[PDB]
């Protein structure tokens, strides 16, 4: 009948205490449950916590077993595929604030099904999509201090950063600015861990809390309040850039501040941020990619799934705009898992009528679409073929912008 939101503020007792109780009572009522988690870590956190109950933990390809434990991306990938889906009665989502394309899509699927009367849902999150309060309430008091935060290294000044004793989580605008800041701290004789994709330490430097960061005591969060995020350009034929670090959503800032001030015994925890938040996200590729996914989901009675209401003002297309029909849906799916291509790109490709094996498109593009390795056109040798420079018909900054990523796109254009 309804979608329920547990605004359970930070403090890692959610999986520990409450989850098994929800599921435990979800089993006596004989309800078909899907438990949805945003990462492998968390979905393995949920394994360790649900010891003793009937559970099918799945990566997913009557009897007694009635609940499933899976990643958001697993649900959507099955929903998109032409294979059966369990008719769930209950959906329970952990960290329902994730703006990953699949998680926005899965959140929409569920939202349509509750509105259809088909099921019930529990969303778990500190910062429910819709909310824009950067300073949420929490267990322990947090000291909020806006001061200037270095974007790079620094010789002297910011004497507060290093003079401080304790442990610190630094959220940095980008992965490359991480390196610098990190080295800088190391030179000051500070023990630092970088994490992008041991115990005795002073600093953790993060791109985002999605990777790692689970139950690790710190006393200070240094927050640059920026992050790099893929954007779509309208004109051209479509394009995705990975642009200069921009302002984060307040919900996103909330989640970072969330790392500190959750231990009632420790009262002098603090949060130093520089820069304000920005709610305008419309231009972020992730929404469009989410919409492409839900468009390509088959639903009862011929309907197209709508977005979760709070998130409906982010997409400008209407429903079924990105629908793929026939052999196209197949090529699309092929390029998602096997090829490991971003949803935008896979769609662009598949929708144009090209096939999973026709690697031509990565070469017959305009002069301006030439991918630069250092600042030089890349050489890629094909299957005993020619010397053709990489020049794709569609540019998506994701597939080369990161050094490991380029090799695999190279390995993709090869065969």
């Amino acid at each position: 009948k309804q979608i329920t939101v547990l605004d359970l503020h930070p403090g890692a007792g959610k999986t520990r205490r409450i989850l098994p109780q929800i599921i435990k009572e979800a089993i006596n009522r004989r309800l078909r449950t899907a438990v949805l988690a945003p990462t492998r870590v968390v979905a393995a956190e949920m394994a360790e916590a649900l010891r003793g109950l009937p559970i099918r933990y799945q990566t997913s390809a009557n009897g007694n077993e009635i609940v499933d434990v899976m990643c958001h991306a697993t649900l959507t990938h099955r929903l998109m595929s032409p294979h059966r889906v369990p008719n769930y009665n209950l959906f329970v989502m952990d960290e329902a604030h994730f703006t990953d394309p699949a998680s926005i899509a899965a959140r929409g699927y569920i939202s349509t099904r509750v509105e259809l009367g088909e099921a019930a849902a529990i969303f778990m999150t500190a910062t429910p999509p819709g909310t824009s309060d950067p300073f949420p309430e929490s267990n322990a008091p947090i000291s909020d201090l806006q001061t200037e935060i270095p974007d790079r290294a620094w010789n002297s000044g910011y004497e507060w950063i290093t003079e401080y004793i304790g442990k610190t989580v630094w959220f940095v605008p980008s992965v490359k600015m991480g390196n610098e800041i990190a080295l800088c701290l190391q030179r000051a004789g500070k023990k630092v861990i970088q994490l992008n994709r041991n115990d005795d330490w002073d600093f953790v430097v993060t791109t985002d809390i999605s990777e790692m960061g689970a139950n690790f005591k710190a006393s200070r969060v240094i927050d640059s309040r920026k992050s790099v995020k893929p954007t779509i350009i309208t004109e051209g034929e479509g394009r995705v850039i990975l642009g200069e670090p921009s302002a984060v959503t307040a919900a996103s800032a909330a989640q970072r501040r969330g790392r500190t001030g959750r231990n009632p015994s420790q009262a002098g925890d603090e949060y130093c941020y520089g820069g304000h938040t920005n709610e305008d996200d419309s231009n972020c590729a992730h929404w469009t990619e989410a919409r492409i996914m839900l468009d390509n989901i088959n639903m009862p009675n011929g309907l197209i799934a709508q977005f979760y209401q709070p998130e409906r003002e982010k997409v400008y297309t209407m429903d079924g705009e990105y629908r793929l029909r026939g052999e196209e849906r197949k090529n699309f799916l092929e390029l998602l898992r096997t090829a490991d291509l971003p949803v935008w790109l896979a769609y662009k490709v598949a929708a144009a009528g090209v096939s999973y094996h026709d690697r031509r498109w990565c070469f017959d593009g305009p002069r301006t679409n030439t991918i630069l390795e250092d600042n030089n056109e890349v050489e890629v040798i094909t299957k005993l073929g020619e010397r053709k420079i990489l020049r794709p018909r569609w540019i998506d900054a994701r597939v080369y912008s990161d050094h490991q990523a380029l090799k695999s796109f190279k390995d993709f254009a090869s065969g």
